[PDB]
């Protein structure tokens, strides 16, 4: 019931008190671990709404004072006669804090304490939704000095007026099927691409077009936008030995801003909510570039650097990989474009998991999604046994926008 | 019930009902998954139900599940049983037994060979010596002039938990460690302790960096005794690179036989707590885990010297790229020198198909996900990408303590 991790590269043992506190399901059994699947009332929101309002007050320190009790009274007589509450500023501030503080797939939450939140709680069109969206790229791109920020748009009522944001992150390269039969641009966002053709997006069929936004507000039918392209920092691929690299033609985005999760906080569901921070390198290098079912280059990449592809253990593939990311850390430093290498960001991983486990008795992580791509072992966070547990506020995966949305 | 998995590379779902047949736990409740911790004398009355269950199994595999002799070796097991409170496996039992509980390790990339292992029954074995012996044969057997074969060899079960066969080596060939008095580490930093062990049980240490350890043997619950393997039995091979032919320079070897002696073998309810078994390297195994842990050989800094790489910021990936040479030479000295071995793109896409097979011929194939993607490169093999379920079948094998913990000393 109180339990024990160990890092077997230190020999490091932090003991976790802060599971006890966990709230919702993961998916394991006694007789079986889902540890690698992806996905695993007014008389409901009110115990829910006590224990965020509960922890709130413990964190200013005024646990049980007349303000505390206060509130609660307070946020049970709007949930008796409204069916549902608002959150204050500081606790919607708190509430998203949090939500990225209990985020056991993110690495980067050494920095869960300095995040912006703009408040669009008083949006109410797609249009108001854009000029939401456009502040917070520009705010969070930062000509470069990239900086964490979450905007949150109206909560869920009765799950007929949602708000969404229909991308999947704000910024993304478009996907087409070709007469050849391969694909042409990303592959992963070849069904939304279409559906921006049908709601009738000008597609310039590129290998890496900016995606157009499609906003849905109140539970209307979604609307397409342009970002401005000027908002769109990008940065062009090239290799610091490997003068031929540019050629490949690649570039990416700068800024990675996660649009399609939905935001609880005290029971209340904002399902609108992106968030952003920046790249890990392997990210994008790895993951966005070699992925079989992404732009998959490597092929292409280790072509030109003339190794044996005739058999797999020759590491062609390896070797390729390494200098692919290379190339991805390289371009966005000489560009001054915020971004992290494995090592650095898995190092300051493992002191935010001491610091989590010294200040609030454990840290939730999810091993999985922790160690990065490539290089696993040698990166500390391979070596560090990990506890993981849902935590509430959070944030929770939810269902496409069109397999759902009535027209 | 039925369970799916995903592989989010091919959109191949498969369906799981092996998951049913599994009794012993995983460490993970609903509220918490454990997926990543590396550590998570029986009665008569525990006993029969797991006789009964084995031999159910077994004998459904030979297509005489409910047969006569189905029945009549269930009651010669249950009076057996009453009578001795224990009993014995036949010999076929005993090979099918091992064989499942290679099948059934969740942790093993290599699976895709179960059905091809060599067992080697040393249940007549009485002493150290006799350990020793039937160790030996194994060893070159399984070696095989470089052409390895997989075998397991098996040692009397427990009986009362007093009379234990044990080998107290964690692997059949492994090399020393030695601790310093300036705080630095001679040789493997993993066999320290083991190896003050050998050095106090009376072995004269060479103390060099690759001295292959001594077998510590226990036979029958008595004191462990030293046995020094023959150096002709133990196959290695020097390290060199294709390209760069400083590489031979840093005086690294390895043994092409990995042979892991400290797991315990659960078949029928019986526990074998000396089955050592040994199959062949996937080349990371050394080449990241055994060379590149800081906590083992840790030779990044110096092969990263040799090469100039930029080691001012690791965001020039100094450490990666020495990293993939380091793996190249494994792979390379291990094929130039004909010692089986196999690359981790080529064993990773073997055991997806494994894999699949298994769910279609027997509901499932139980996996560790943390264990079975490999420790560089995950993403561009293909297990990075498929979901796996963890649990737990029998006949298996499992961890036991180190035996100098629990060891009664007779003097
Ligand atoms: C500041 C720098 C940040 C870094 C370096 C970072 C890093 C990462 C990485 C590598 C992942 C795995 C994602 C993947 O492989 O697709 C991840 C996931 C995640 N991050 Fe962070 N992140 C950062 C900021 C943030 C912020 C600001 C939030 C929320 C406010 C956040 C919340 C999450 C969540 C919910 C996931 C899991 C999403 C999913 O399941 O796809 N991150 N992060
Ligand atoms: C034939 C070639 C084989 C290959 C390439 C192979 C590969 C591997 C690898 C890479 C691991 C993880 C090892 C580590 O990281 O320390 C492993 C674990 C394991 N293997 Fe296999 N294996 C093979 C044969 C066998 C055999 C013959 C058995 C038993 C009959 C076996 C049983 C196991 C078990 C029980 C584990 C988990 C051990 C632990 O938890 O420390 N393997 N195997
Ligand atoms: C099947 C497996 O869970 C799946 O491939 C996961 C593994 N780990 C991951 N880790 C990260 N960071 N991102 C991912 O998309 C995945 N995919
Ligand atoms: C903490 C973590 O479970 C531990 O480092 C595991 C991770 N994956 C592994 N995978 C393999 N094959 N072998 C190992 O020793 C480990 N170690
Ligand atoms: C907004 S999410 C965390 C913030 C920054 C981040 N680095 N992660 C985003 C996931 C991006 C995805 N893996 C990609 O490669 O585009
Ligand atoms: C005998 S166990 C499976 C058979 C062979 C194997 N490949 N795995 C053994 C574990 C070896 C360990 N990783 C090492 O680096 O020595
Ligand atoms: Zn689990």
């Amino acid at each position: 019931r109180f339990l024990k991790v160990k890092n077997w590269e230190t020999d490091v043992v932090l003991t976790d008190t802060l599971h006890l506190k966990s709230t919702l399901e993961t998916g394991c059994t006694e007789h079986i671990c889902m540890g690698s699947i992806m996905l695993p009332t007014k008389d409901q929101l009110f115990p829910l709404a006590k224990e965020f309002l509960d922890q709130y007050y413990s964190s200013i320190k005024r646990f049980g004072s007349k303000a505390h009790m206060d509130r609660l009274e307070e946020v049970n007589k709007e949930i008796e006669s409204t069916s549902t509450y608002q959150l204050k500023d500081t606790e919607l501030i708190y509430g998203a804090k949090h939500a990225w503080r209990n985020a056991s797939r993110c690495v980067g939450r050494i920095q869960w304490s300095k995040l912006q939140v703009f408040d669009a709680r008083d949006c109410t069109t797609a249009h108001g939704m854009f000029n939401y969206i456009c502040n917070h790229v520009k705010y969070a791109t930062n000509k470069g000095n990239l900086r964490s920020a979450i905007t949150i748009f109206p909560q869920r009522t009765d799950g007929k007026h949602d708000f969404r944001v229909w991308n999947s992150q704000l910024i993304r390269y478009a996907g087409y099927k070709q007469p050849d039969g391969s694909t042409l641009g990303d592959p992963a966002n070849v069904q939304f691409t279409e559906i921006c053709i049908q709601q009738g997006w000008k597609a310039p069929r590129g290998r890496f077009d900016v995606l157009p936004l499609l906003l849905q507000a109140n539970g209307n039918d979604p609307e397409l936008f342009q970002i401005p392209p000027e908002l769109v920092l990008e940065v062009p691929i090239r290799h610091p030995k490997f003068d031929w690299f540019k050629d490949l033609g690649l570039k990416w985005y700068g800024l990675p801003a996660v649009s399609n999760m939905l935001l609880e906080i005290g029971g209340l569901e904002f399902s609108a909510c992106p968030f952003s921070g920046w790249y890990m390198g392997t990210e994008i290098g790895v993951r966005d570039y070699c992925d079989n079912s992404r732009y998959n280059i490597l092929e292409e990449v280790a072509k030109k650097m003339d190794l044996d592809m005739r058999k797999t253990s020759s590491l062609w593939k390896d070797q390729a990989l390494v200098e692919i990311n290379i190339a991805v850390l390289y371009s966005f430093q000489s560009d001054k474009v915020t971004i992290v290498d494995h090592h650095s960001a898995t190092e300051s991983f493992i002191k935010h998991m001491e610091n989590e486990y010294r200040c609030r008795g454990g840290c939730p992580a999810d091993w999985v999604w922790i160690v990065p791509p490539m290089s696993g072992s040698i990166t500390p966070v391979f070596h560090q046994e990990m506890l993981n547990y849902r935590l509430t506020p959070s944030f929770e995966y939810q269902p496409d926008p069109w397999n759902t949305h009535v027209w």
